[PDB]
């Protein structure tokens, strides 16, 4: 019993964090094999013009109390790749994957190449993340684990004026319509991840919280008409299919759980809580709920 | 900016998790130097659990009865002893991944990270607090016994909790790393219930200071209170009494924001009376009590927005 916001064990990622310094700027880098990946804004814009003026010895890479030797450098989108002389002996089995909004991942927040905390979060539908980052956290990474393979999905680049965060995948492509520069940028109007709220309502049922269940059902179209009015993302037939296992385990059909969500949206919680929360939680995917209510290890 | 429930990086603890098997029971152990620490109930059958005599059950065991597995490597048990409710298995190999560590016993209200494990394999990490009733609101399934709670302040891992059991309400009970239970619990299947739980007042106040540091002031008011009047109101909402020690501990946050502790106590009194009225504080519609004053200072900036 119990339901917590749970992150993946961070050990395989901790063994990859390094400190990257260029001039007066210091941030974090990800050392995999003989390459250190970090935000290209470490050289700060015309990034190609700024990069051509830098030599290998300008980039100081520190792995713990050991200085790494930069033997090459190249840029891929908004990510700088520093070729080093030494391959990381702690390099785990890994992939670079781009995630979609609604998907969740763990963030290992770092300062000066030293990991300080791990938290779980979701890629919002507006492509921002509601993280917890201070100055010096640039280069901190987001990841998931599949068996023994670490899938790197996010690298932190900046904070927006509302306190939310923007970053790229590990190939340097930003999530969202953001750019790596000091300019007027704002996060779009955010929406609630509907498939994730439904998964969390299934997790509440599994944990013995059934007060919100009702005898009613709904059509997918009527649910989407109601959901669009509360700034909830549309629920597709794919989402319904993905909720299949949880629906079969609890005995509550997905459209039956949608009618519960409709009543919660139109009438509120009425002083009650679900899994210790007075708000509808959308940062647990259907897979996160199955994994936490099954005991999958890494 | 931003405020998340943040756990310590778990790498230093992952390198210590092993699987301990005795008969048909399998659970987790913590391998530090040449000793594996695990719940002593690993020697019990489900029948033994009502009234087990651990001394009587342990004297019947030999070293080769305990199977310890570290990854895909079998460790050799060369000795065994019981210290309170933990079993200490002396092994023939020191863990090369042993971090710098201490065993610390925590007080209610204190927070820590939990590395939940099954079969000696870590599956997840979360942050939680020792409730005033000495239970933890964890997320544990069968096989999680032996999973540990820790803090990593600087480079030293302070182990503070080892998971032993789930109570009928779904909450969890465990010991420090010296085998002493937190709370009036016993490692027996006898009728045991968690006492009435209360809100950790000093932690809610710390979290209201974190909200002010992050630019939110909607809940503040022009009032102050005496410590006694605050406690009379707080106890009516099942909030722990705020002691002068708690007031002293909130000193740094009070000086950083410019809001006196008893003035923040007055905002808390008002929040309990009024509710939130459709508003949130740090993305939460409830008053959060699982961030200590130390967690807020560690996570938040030194410059108030
Ligand atoms: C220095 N400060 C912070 C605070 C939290 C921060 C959290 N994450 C990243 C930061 N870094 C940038 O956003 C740098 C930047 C600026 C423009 C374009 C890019 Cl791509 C990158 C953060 C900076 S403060 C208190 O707001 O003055
Ligand atoms: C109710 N069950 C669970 C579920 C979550 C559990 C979470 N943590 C620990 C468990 N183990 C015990 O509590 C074993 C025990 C029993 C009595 C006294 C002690 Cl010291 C230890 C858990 C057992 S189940 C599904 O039937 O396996
Ligand atoms: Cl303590």
């Amino acid at each position: 019993s119990g339901f917590r916001k749970m992150a993946f064990p961070s050990g395989k990622v901790e063994g990859c964090m390094v400190q990257v310094t260029c001039g007066t700027t210091t941030l974090n880098g990800l050392w995999l094999d003989d390459v250190v990946y970090c935000p290209r804004h470490v050289i700060c814009p015309n990034y190609e013009d700024l990069l051509i003026r830098k030599s290998n010895h300008n980039f100081l890479v520190q792995a713990g109390n050991v200085q790494l030797r930069v033997i090459g450098h190249s840029m891929q989108n908004c990510v700088l790749k520093l070729k080093v002389d030494t391959a990381n002996p702690k390099t785990p089995k890994y992939k670079f994957v781009r995630i979609q909004p609604g998907q969740t991942f763990s963030v290992l927040a770092c300062y000066n190449g030293s990991p300080s905390g791990v938290y779980q979060c979701a890629m919002r539908p507006n492509f921002t993340i509601k993280g917890s980052f201070l100055n010096g956290s640039c280069g901190s990474v987001g990841f998931n684990i599949d068996y023994d393979c670490v899938s790197f999905c996010y690298m932190h680049h900046m904070e927006l004026p509302t306190g939310v965060h923007a970053g790229t995948d590990l190939e340097g492509n930003f999530y969202g319509p953001f750019v790596d520069r000091q300019t007027a940028q704002a996060a779009g109007t955010d929406t609630t991840i509907t498939v994730n709220v439904l998964a969390w309502l299934y997790a509440a049922v599994i944990n013995g919280d059934r007060w919100f269940l009702n005898r009613f059902t709904t059509t997918l179209n009527d649910f989407n008409l109601v959901a669009m009015k509360y700034n909830y993302e549309p629920l597709t037939q794919d989402h319904v299919d993905i909720l299949g296992p949880l629906s079969a385990q609890t005995g509550i059909a997905v459209l039956d759980m949608c009618a519960s969500l409709k009543e919660l949206l139109q009438n509120g919680m009425n002083g009650r809580t679900i899994l210790g929360s007075a708000l509808l939680e959308d940062e647990f995917t259907p897979f996160d709920v199955v994994r936490q209510c099954s005991g999958v290890t890494f």
